[PDB]
């Protein structure tokens, strides 16, 4: 009877044409599980020093504004894979021992209990789904059925959002030609422009143009950043 | 039965996290494969590096005649079972249509006694792609509705490969890069395209030492450039989590 839930959810997400349908479905499923608020967050693998983070939530506008103002993304333990197990995490008082200011601000805004699930996407982006409620001592649930239900919800929603090329999950656009990616693969092996020229039987002049043309559309200083970003997102071995 | 599945997981999770040798993992897969009415299992892993001809390691109890034949005819290069594009929810059932591109492979598999099979796959924290395939000789049918099998296989792919990662098994492990936290920090900056001179200013150290760590970093990995080291680290996710 649970397996039929999995199958319907699988049928639902595969037939979605809109992002609003994805976020709405998450809203419903969260509510079926006695949770009021959902939040879907994605941390991209690049840039390496300040990884891009996009999110979408039905949290109260006041809490979102407060959260961003205090820069809580940078210290939220819910977004730290270390604190997870089997990609699952139940919110508790101890988890926020390092970030109490977050916890108190969240409680002051009406977030008593919550839970988070996470996975890694094909572009190596880290997706986080969080559910939260304002009510204590209600709890629905088996955890096992909870872990497994949420496990599916992160996957199929974010994968759906990728089919639709949504801005929240799609990495900074890097539409390269098959020629450009060949040069990237060899650059990533530590080949010089001269060696890549001989290997591909083209002039070093043509190699450097391609090299510069990729740096153009990404706005990057050298061939080193372009290659590492490509390696980091899996554009090379997808 | 829904309930006795969750407990199956909890034990299997307990099993795999506390296995101490690689043979124990392959052993567990073998029984479950048999418990699931399959004679032959195959666990295959595609590494993310090298970028130009990535290494592929495997372990199976296939008839060796087919193994020798499979490699000899070089079927990996055209095997749809190892192509993530053909999957859905990380799962894939074998049928005559999927092998529309590989006529030599399917009938040859039929000829060696692989009538029916199924494959599950997922991506590991080191960005390696793991594939688990089951196969049987009995020809007949589609088993049990396709939900518990997918889910059983979903777990079996994960925990076996994760167990093998904990054990530093060669089938899953990427080239090890035990760097100092400082050495990894300059790589993050190298991957952002900072010159040794630029990295010096931001970290308050002499340029003599920046060039020093990089060459010292190139030592332990066997590679020429500041570029290849950064790309291998970037490719494996060494540069920002999970390991
Ligand atoms: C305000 C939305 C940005 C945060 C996105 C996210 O997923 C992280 C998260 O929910 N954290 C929870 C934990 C306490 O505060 C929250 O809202
Ligand atoms: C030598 C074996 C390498 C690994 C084989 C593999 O990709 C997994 C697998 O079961 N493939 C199936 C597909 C058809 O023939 C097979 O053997």
């Amino acid at each position: 009877d649970f397996f039929s839930w999995r199958r319907t959810m699988l049928l639902r997400f595969q037939r979605m044409e809109t992002a609003e349908e994805v976020y709405h479905e998450i809203e419903l499923q969260a509510q079926q599980l006695e949770y009021d608020y959902y939040s879907l967050c994605v941390r991209h693998p690049v840039p390496f020093t300040r990884p891009k983070v996009a999110f979408y939530t039905n949290y109260p506008e006041a809490w979102v504004s407060y959260y961003q103002a205090k820069n809580f993304l940078a210290i939220d333990p819910v977004l730290n894979p270390e604190n997870f197990s089997q990609g699952h995490l139940m919110w508790n008082d101890d988890l926020f021992n390092e970030a109490q200011p977050l916890w108190e601000a969240a409680r002051a805004h009406g977030l008593r209990r919550g839970v988070t699930q996470y996975l890694m996407l094909p572009n190596r982006a880290l997706g986080f789904l969080s559910f939260s409620r304002c009510s204590a001592r209600e709890i629905p649930i088996l955890s096992d059925e909870l872990q497994l239900k949420m496990q599916l919800l992160v996957r199929e929603s974010l994968m759906a959002l990728m089919r639709l090329n949504d801005e929240i999950v799609m990495t900074p656009e890097m539409n390269f030609s098959k020629r450009e990616k060949e040069i990237l693969r060899w650059t990533a092996e530590g080949k010089t422009s001269a060696e890549i020229a001989m290997i591909l039987s083209i002039s070093e002049n043509t190699v450097n143009f391609h090299q510069k043309n990729m740096q153009k559309k990404i706005n990057a200083p050298n061939k080193t950043q372009v290659a590492c970003y490509a390696a980091a997102t899996g554009l090379i071995h997808h």
